[PDB]
């Protein structure tokens, strides 16, 4: 059974809910992204109407083999009607395609849900700016104070530099990149910038990577693993073990790993800044665990709540346990109270 969570009320609407069979008067199904916590249930058997973004759309349609008639894709901030409703999808700034929705209900109600995001000033000036917003359906992934992390930018500096002077000091060492999902691309192609080189990976993640578009990629990734000298491996497989074994294959082209696991937040941020971070070596293979987050940090968490002033918020994150509900609780109550809506 659906939580209530993930129910619009007052439409027809659900959010990010594939799992749970025919939910009992729904007649649109709205996906976020395309990450498997929230796309599980959909496949190639499904016969509702889908809602999305186009790279959303992209996936659906060539990895999950979803119909295209089922399918509806619609444009970022653009007023758009389904199912006599007014929506509106703005980017979520997350991973390639999420977005968050904003309902306009008929008794005059506005319904925000961020989807997974990572909240941004920038979005203080997109279409939110111009209305009220009565309930906020909120990630709260990180809605802690301990949660802090750098900016996406100070960590692919760290990146591109390490990788960088690695290779300069020894022009046969390979860098490899841990995957899992979409998400997360900048550090990779960043990397491989500055080295000059393709990115190489699996047929089923360059297939992947081909739906989202992205300016130039069939620019910077490719199949031909012989050819690049930064490799994508799933991210199991960033440990001491798999990538000595990824090593035996390359022939004698290699002498050295130096390995990149992104990770969320670990931790190690408590106490440590990013310009300070070292890896765990063993031999000629080094790994580096890097916090490149796609969910807010608490603060900017926090910033944009104040500024959007809802009337009620319920959490999508974090709600299986008292402790954690009464918690985030305890932080929007504070928010509230400190700038005074
Ligand atoms: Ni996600």
């Amino acid at each position: 059974t659906c939580p209530f969570y993930k129910k619009i009320p007052g439409t027809g609407f659900t959010v990010d809910a594939f799992q749970y069979g025919v939910v009992e008067g729904c007649t649109a199904y709205f996906l976020t992204h395309f990450h498997s916590d929230h796309y599980a249930g959909l496949s190639k058997h499904f016969t509702f109407p889908v809602y999305c973004s186009e790279i959303t759309g992209n996936l659906l349609k060539n990895k999950l083999h979803v119909q295209e008639q089922y399918i509806h894709p619609l444009p970022l901030d653009t007023e758009c009607i389904v199912n006599g409703v007014k929506v509106v999808l703005l980017d979520a700034n997350h991973c390639p395609g999420a977005v968050m929705i904003l309902f306009y209900l008929p008794n005059g109600t506005v319904i925000l849900h961020t989807g997974d995001f990572r909240a941004d000033p920038s979005m203080e000036r997109s279409l939110l700016a111009d209305q009220k917003v009565h309930m906020l359906y909120l990630d709260t992934t990180y809605c802690s104070p301990e949660y802090t992390f750098p900016s996406q930018q100070e960590v692919i500096r760290f990146a591109i530099n390490t990788a960088f002077e690695a290779v300069t000091l020894n022009p046969h060492a390979l860098v490899v990149c841990g995957t899992y999902s979409i998400g997360k691309e900048k550090v990779f192609l960043a990397i491989a910038d500055v080295l000059g080189s393709k990115v190489g990976m699996s047929q089923e993640k360059y297939k992947t990577l081909q739906c989202l578009n992205i300016p130039e990629i069939n620019s910077l990734i490719t199949t031909d693993m012989c050819s690049s000298l930064v490799h994508l491996l799933p991210m199991m497989q960033i440990n001491f073990k798999g990538l000595q074994s990824h090593l035996k294959k390359c022939g004698g082209k290699y002498n050295q790993i130096l390995a990149f696991r992104p990770t969320g937040w670990t931790h190690s941020n408590k106490f440590t800044r990013i310009a300070d971070v070292i890896p765990q070596t063993k031999g000629n293979i080094s790994i580096y665990g890097i916090p490149y987050s796609e969910h807010s940090s608490y603060l900017e968490m926090k910033r944009f709540v104040q500024w959007l002033k809802p009337q009620k918020i319920i959490p999508t994150v974090n709600v299986g346990t008292w402790k954690s509900r009464s918690t985030m609780e305890k932080y929007f109550r504070e928010w509230k109270l400190e700038a005074g809506y």
